[PDB]
């Protein structure tokens, strides 16, 4: 070998299918059918009698038919064979990927010694197409880098890999209160992006940071006119050099807000919440030692991101949803923001149930019972806000089924193994990511 490692890929967590959002661990029981329909082991002995209803169209087959097992198969690593001298080498060792050379893998000791070089890798994070906001992102981020003058940096890419338009539908409970009878919009226009942040490690890119967001315009009706809101973050810690990791994420992050600030966007929203253990927003498989932070250490991590976006005159200011709803003088649910996949469109529908048929009963309390949570970000302030031109973005649409939502690209990394748990992985995955990106668009 290589490393002279012995080296394979960990179990990877499941879903039970059998409970909503629930999933089966590393080294956990598991009852599978088909390979397709798994079940946790309490999800199965919840099931009445013997009769399970499957699809994704009925389908009731019986439970003897399934097969109880343990997550804990370990799929050895692939080689690949020098196709000259015959050693075998770990292939995300020598991150070889039959595409970007299609001619066969040649070891460096091959390449060395007869003075030649590997093609070069015209499938990189650099050659995926630009745009604006990409370029104002890694503008900032790469003239951040080099203020620092730290000798362990490389060059940061940071391109927008999706760009759609979208509607987020009113949930039954608040349609049938204040749909039905007028009041509201029964749905919502926005476009959704998709950007990744990559780094140049050693001639190799490593993708570090992603980012989905829903970008409501100009033309959206209220509540939600002229507001973005982060649908999912997430990062791979093994930006080099640590030191600057975090201030790597602010970059982007206050860049982001300060972008669309420049579009005409005036309020921002972020809903700081942790994945639950087990769960990948974006990435799938994330390394064991890096941790996922606890709400009040994530709420601190935004408030420190925000702060600084202040201070640079980015942001004008913020205040949790419970502050901004009462200095907006609010008094009904309809005139929350209504964004797809948050959190207060769920409990809007619990508490219409709950309180028998209110959309105003418990907000305040329960507003204030999460506030922490939700920051609402004021972008433009007092009399610029109100006439404001229209919303015109200059970047076009980028059809990219992989990144329409976070799903694709986390079922791509499922089926071909990928893993951000290891730098040497880590980097693997995203070579095939950005292969990927590459030969998707060529369609
Ligand atoms: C205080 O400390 C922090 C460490 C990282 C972050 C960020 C971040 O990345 N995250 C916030 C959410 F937590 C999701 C993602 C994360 O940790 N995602 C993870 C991390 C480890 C994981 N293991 N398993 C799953 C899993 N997800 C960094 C990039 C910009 C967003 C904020 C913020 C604070
Ligand atoms: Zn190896
Ligand atoms: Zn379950
Ligand atoms: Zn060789």
């Amino acid at each position: 070998y290589c490393c002279g490692r012995k080296l394979e890929f960990s179990p990877q967590t499941l879903c039970c299918y059998g409970k909503q959002l629930c999933t089966i661990p590393r080294d956990a029981t598991y009852y599978s059918y088909q390979n397709r329909y798994h079940f946790c082991e309490k999800c199965f002995n919840e099931i009445q009698g013997e009769s399970v209803s499957l699809g994704d169209p009925q389908t009731t087959i019986n439970k003897e038919q399934f097969s109880k097992r343990k997550n804990d198969t370990l799929d050895p690593e692939l080689f690949v064979e020098c196709t000259e001298c015959g050693r075998k080498m770990h292939q995300i060792c020598v991150l070889h990927h039959e595409i970007i050379w299609p001619a066969g893998f040649v070891c460096d000791g091959c390449l060395k010694k007869s003075a030649r070089t590997r093609k070069e890798n015209k499938f990189s994070a650099k050659r995926l197409p630009s745009t604006r906001l990409g370029t104002f992102l890694e503008n900032r981020v790469n003239d951040f880098l080099r203020r620092q003058n730290h000798p362990e940096s490389g060059e940061v890419t940071v391109r927008v890999v999706h760009a759609s338009d979208k509607t987020v539908e009113v949930k039954p409970g608040m349609k049938a209160r204040f749909v039905d009878s007028g009041e509201m919009a029964e749905s919502f226009p926005y476009r959704t992006k998709a950007l990744f942040a990559f780094e140049e490690i050693d001639g190799v890119d490593l993708c570090f940071f992603g980012m989905h967001v829903q970008e409501y315009g100009s033309d959206c009706p209220p509540p939600n006119q002229r507001r973005v809101y982060i649908s999912y973050l997430d990062s791979v810690h093994f930006f080099r050099p640590k030191c600057l990791r975090t201030a790597v994420y602010h970059e982007i992050l206050i860049g982001y807000l300060e972008y669309v600030k420049k579009l005409g966007y005036t309020t921002g929203h972020i809903w700081a919440c942790p994945p639950s253990e087990g769960d990948d927003y974006i990435f799938h498989c994330h390394p064991p030692d890096q941790k996922i932070p606890k709400p009040k250490r994530l709420q601190e991590w935004f408030k420190k991101m925000l702060d600084k976006a202040v201070s640079e005159r980015i942001v004008h200011d913020y205040k949790d949803i419970f502050k901004q709803a009462t200095e907006d003088r609010l008094t009904s649910a309809k005139e929350l923001p209504y964004f797809e996949g948050d959190f207060w469109p769920n409990v809007l529908e619990e508490s219409i149930k709950e309180s028998g048929g209110s959309g105003s009963q418990k907000l305040y309390a329960t507003m204030e019972k999460h506030k922490e949570v939700f920051f609402v970000i004021r972008l433009i302030a007092g009399p610029a806000a109100n006439s404001l031109p229209p919303i015109v973005d200059p970047d076009p649409l980028i059809p990219c089924d992989l990144m329409d939502g976070r799903d694709a690209f986390l079922t791509l990394a499922r089926d071909k193994h990928l893993e951000f748990s290891s730098l040497r992985r880590a980097q693997w995955s995203t070579m095939c990511m950005l292969v990927e990106l590459h030969t998707q668009s060529q369609d």
